[PDB]
């Protein structure tokens, strides 16, 4: 009831007080966006996109010198990670021409909504913008049947970088405006590397058209042109990490936050860059599942 209002202004305060404190946002908010978990969204590419087999798939990236076969450590070793996303047949496997999107739509969403306002659908443009592969034409990635599982996207052990629009509609079909809501951008990973061509891989966001909301005591940094990453290794204590990869980097860990940034929402459209280097295989969640402590939810009406 108000019960609520009292709970949400009471953690709010809080939130204020213990802003500086490890893990919580360095300025107090709330969260109106619930788009937490979608399993059984239905996935839709349009018939111009070649929707690729396994087997299809992985003779053209071997056709490209990324093979198990290729005496370059590199090489085999982008293989391998290659390999790995490869086996999973519930994602859509996808090959990004060089500025050419490629929109991916999610319908019958069940769980979602924002401001009490149901989200029955959600559309991503994916749009490779560089990548150090080859002649930077092509990379693959991958299309998640859950929108808040997202995407893996490649690099073969060189670069990427593939823009991405977002855009959220109600069970009218109107685009929905979720300025306010937060969003999670979380394992962005730095140092995290095969040891074999490199430990310093990082992951990172760039060009966000929000605003970030930067987590006290967390390794992911601001940098110009709105993009966020650790500036050292945040996977190895050896290496001046606060903690160990698989000491935070988990959706249960109480130290997720340590390499997390939070999105502040302000467009109707969504944009952003997912950005990697020598990492060889990227999971890039985009969700509203926030790591940071003390947020409450905005209550309705
Ligand atoms: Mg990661």
């Amino acid at each position: 009831y108000k019960k609520e209002f009292a709970a949400y202004t009471a953690a709010l305060a809080e939130a204020e007080s213990k802003k500086k404190q490890d893990g919580y946002l360095s300025e107090p908010r709330s969260q109106s966006l619930n788009f937490k978990s979608e399993p059984n969204a239905i996935r839709t590419i349009d018939s111009s996109v070649h929707q690729y087999g396994q087997q299809e798939l992985d003779a053209l990236v071997k056709s490209w010198g990324i093979s198990p076969t290729n005496p370059d450590r590199k090489k085999s070793t982008a293989y391998s990670y290659f390999n790995a996303i490869n086996s999973n047949n519930t994602y859509a496997k996808l090959v990004l021409e060089k500025d050419k999107p490629v929109d991916v739509t999610y319908t019958g969403l069940k769980n979602s909504s924002f401001n009490g306002k149901k989200i029955s659908k959600v559309v991503y443009t994916y749009t490779l913008k560089e990548t150090g592969f080859n002649d930077g034409t092509k990379m693959t990635m991958f299309a998640s049947s859950d929108p808040t599982v997202t995407a893996w996207y490649n690099d073969y052990f060189t670069s990427t970088n593939i823009n991405v629009k977002v855009k959220f509609y109600d069970e009218e079909g109107q685009l929905m405006n979720l300025t306010g809501g937060l969003v999670n951008f979380s394992s962005l990973n730095r140092g995290n590397g095969s040891g074999a061509i490199d430990k310093d891989a990082i992951e990172s966001v760039r060009n966000f058209n929000g605003r970030y909301i930067p987590i006290s005591g967390s390794s992911i940094k601001i940098h110009e042109n709105n993009s966020a990453y650790a500036d050292s290794s945040n996977a190895e204590k050896s290496l001046g990490a606060r903690w160990n990869t698989s000491e935070w980097d988990t959706t249960s860990s109480p130290n997720n936050w340590y390499g997390a940034i939070v999105g502040e929402i302000t467009q109707s459209e969504i944009s952003f860059n997912m950005a990697s280097s020598k990492s060889g295989n990227i999971w890039f969640a985009f969700n509203s599942n926030i790591n940071a402590i003390g947020v409450p939810t905005k209550p309705v009406a």
